[PDB]
């Protein structure tokens, strides 16, 4: 899993 | 944001 | 799955 | 928003 | 499934 | 913030 | 499902 | 809102 | 499952 | 807020 | 489980 | 806050 927030 | 999984 | 939100 | 999954 | 959205 | 995992 | 709301 | 779900 | 809120 | 489980 | 919250 | 669990 990739995951890009703030 | 971006959410990337299975 | 690929998820592109705020 | 874009969502793309099965 | 491919949706796109506000 | 990026998270890469499994 | 999939559901949208305010 | 935004529920994806079963 | 995924939701999305405030 | 997101929330992705099961 | 991923939760995103204040 | 972000928890990433099972």
């Amino acid at each position: 899993m990739m995951h890009f927030g703030n």
